[PDB]
């Protein structure tokens, strides 16, 4: 079977229903490409998606909005969906939402390109992450900082491996409060972070006479005389006694039959070429080899070295810190939904396994016109 048609609006959505990875840009800047057909073994006979398809870098694609999307009276709502076909060892399938501005280059999509927002799936070695960040405007020194989004409460892991294509929903209301809709289950919700409040006087030192050790030795209890601090841990066994097939003059190792610093050495500095030590066969058949070691034991004496108690320090006045001296830079948190808007939907993805699955890109700013694309979309 197959349907999925947009409800209300657009802002963009984009199902590749066409069958065409028809109006996306591949970067130019400075690799991997990308193709439009069905899921690997697929269960949706019309269903195909953008897919990335390499190991080299996809630092590119990306396509234009249908129309400036304005941070205002209207919440955000993007969504997509990803599917690790060959499961990811290290690697991220976010997108990343271009900022607007007068002449977008999108084919000079660079990696520093300004966006608005990133979202989406991203795990390297073992470390599963879903993010979600909005670069703020330093609205003074007009520095662009990004402020992050705490982890959600469940383990996501399992949408990254059982290769079957997991659903991502993000809408950030004006309330400046979230929640990130995985598969319908909201995974994660919220409300460094934009304002600030102070700082320390970078000027401070901590003093010399300020201890801050807890705990310190007891400056009564003293090493004992029957504490010898010399006595080694290992003595020989004079119990012991050299075999006596034992060769004292055959030389443990010998320089192996191949001693040849290749032609390409350059003692000058390739360093000082040595023969590898290979061992001297004669010894193959015998007891031992070279200079005899007596074996040792382990030493009846030792002992260590004195281990005087802890104690508390009557004088540990608290870990030091700077005296909180104003906040110069100190900007405010305003209605922080109110970030530049995009105008283009691009992922400058690094990865790992190719076949990565990605599909009905939709963005609307409504709930249920994007709740229907969904049910029509992944719900099938
Ligand atoms: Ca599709």
């Amino acid at each position: 079977y197959k349907a999925p048609v947009p409800s209300g609006e657009v802002y963009f959505a984009d199902s590749f229903d066409r069958g065409t990875l028809s109006g996306w840009i591949l970067s130019k800047a400075k690799d991997g490409k990308w193709e439009v057909d069905e899921m690997k073994e697929t269960k949706l006979p019309g269903d195909k998606g953008l897919v990335l398809m390499s190991r080299a870098k996809h630092h590119a694609i990306s396509a234009k909005l249908n129309k400036p999307f304005l941070f205002d009276t209207k919440p955000l709502i993007v969504q997509y969906e990803v599917n690790f076909q060959n499961g990811i060892e290290c690697g991220g399938a976010y997108v990343k939402l271009l900022s607007k501005t007068p002449e977008l280059n999108l084919d000079q999509f660079h990696d520093k390109t300004p966006y608005t927002i990133m979202f989406g799936p991203d795990k390297c070695g073992e470390d599963y992450k879903l993010h979600f960040i909005f670069r703020h405007k330093n609205p003074k020194t007009g520095v662009y900082e990004e402020k992050h989004a705490k982890r959600p409460d469940a383990d996501l892991k399992t949408y990254f491996t059982d290769k079957k294509t997991h659903l991502y929903t993000l809408i950030l209301n004006p309330d400046n409060s979230f929640e990130i809709l995985v598969d319908q289950s909201i995974v994660n919700s919220g409300n460094p972070v934009n304002p600030s409040r102070e700082i320390e006087d970078p000027e401070d030192q901590k003093p010399e006479d300020w201890d801050e050790r807890p705990k310190i030795p007891d400056p009564d209890a003293v090493k004992p005389d029957d504490w010898n601090e010399d006595a080694p841990a290992k003595i020989p066994d004079e119990e012991a006694t050299k075999p006596d097939g034992w060769l004292d003059d055959e030389p443990e190792y010998v320089p192996d039959p191949d001693a040849e610093k290749p032609e390409d050495w350059d003692e000058d500095m390739d360093g000082e070429w040595e023969a590898p030590q290979i061992a001297n066969p004669k010894c193959e058949s015998a007891p031992g080899c070279g200079v005899w070691q007596r074996p040792m034991i382990d030493n009846p004496n030792y002992k260590g070295k004195w281990k005087p108690p802890m104690i508390d320090n009557p004088n540990y006045q608290g870990i030091w810190k700077p005296r909180k001296i104003p906040n110069p830079d100190f900007f405010e948190d305003l209605e922080p939904f109110k970030m530049t808007p995009f105008s283009a939907i691009g992922l400058e993805l690094w990865s790992m396994t190719s076949d990565i699955f990605f599909d009905n890109f939709i963005v609307c700013g409504d709930r249920r016109v994007v709740d229907d694309w969904a049910n029509d979309g992944w719900g099938l």
